[PDB]
């Protein structure tokens, strides 16, 4: 019989009427030191928050009513062994898009995220890489249940993380007003010209902008005043309303009563 130990975030996890007690020592040491709060537990997990680049060994004392055995584990460095735990995920849905809110699931530990998504009916998985912690997936079908799981990563330290539990959400009934489409910027004179397509006539629109870098690991979208409630599928505004830089633009439609969901966010490099 022998034991190994895995680490997820701040927990030692044992892999093989019994209780467990954990000791450790720094490698090249005589005696064993008890890990506080990890003595006579039923759980195979020991939370050790309270120096992860130092080499250590563990000793696990497996006890019963009248007998016990003490197993040592090979030397390890906790950081090198650690696995990143499953992130916490919350989903929200529109008719044709899903928004994924992600946050870490702390002593051991910036994270890069990835996900896997599939339609419940089909099970065909699409993998999306390098997503951020409020990612939006477009081009989905209304009243359709999608399922997904998310993992964290630390590409610098070559760690690939554990997937969150699966979460599913059903997209809502189709919005009668679809989002504006095909958004494009061009320049005329000292102005920018924002153009888009729309499926219905006699609509009004609004355009909002955001500094693009603000999207990472999160800010208020702001109106472009000239574009506010425009009655056609374009607006013209002075170049000098934006400093040089990288922005995001989005457009929403209205019939005076209801609004579409937002168009996709488009990159705007001045
Ligand atoms: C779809 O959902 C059913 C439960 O309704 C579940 O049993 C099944 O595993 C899911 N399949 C996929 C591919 O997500």
């Amino acid at each position: 019989q022998k034991v190994e130990v895995d680490i997820i975030d701040d927990n030692f996890i044992l892999r093989w009427n019994v209780t467990f007690s954990f000791d450790y020592q720094k490698t090249g040491m005589d005696n064993w030191i008890k890990l506080s709060g990890c003595q006579n537990i039923t759980s195979t997990k020991c939370n050790f928050s309270s120096n992860v680049y130092e080499e250590i060994k563990l000793r696990i004392r497996a006890e019963k009513e009248n007998t016990s055995s003490w197993y040592e584990v090979d030397s390890f460095t906790p950081f090198r062994k650690a696995q990143i735990g499953p992130p916490e995920v919350h989903l929200e849905a529109e008719d044709k898009a899903i928004v994924i809110h992600i946050s870490p699931g702390s002593v051991m530990w910036s994270f890069t995220y990835s996900l896997v998504i599939w339609k419940n009916s089909s099970g065909v998985e699409e993998r999306i890489e390098n997503i951020y912690s409020r990612h939006k997936i477009y081009k989905l079908s209304p009243e359709t249940t999608y399922c997904l799981k998310v993992k964290a990563a630390l590409l610098t330290s070559w760690k690939i993380g554990v997937y969150s539990p699966v979460h599913c959400i059903k997209t809502t009934v189709e919005n009668e007003l679809p989002p504006p489409e095909n958004i494009e910027v061009s320049v005329q004179n000292q102005n920018y010209v924002l153009k888009w397509d729309y499926t219905y006539a006699n609509m009004t629109f609004q355009v909002q902008w955001l500094h693009a870098f603000l999207k990472r690991n999160p800010y208020k979208w702001k109106q472009i005043p000239d574009c506010e409630n425009v009655k056609t599928t374009q607006c013209v505004f002075p170049q000098n309303v934006f400093q040089k830089g990288i922005y995001l633009l989005r457009v929403q439609a209205s019939d005076g009563n209801n609004t579409s969901f937002w168009s996709e966010e488009i990159k705007f490099d001045t």
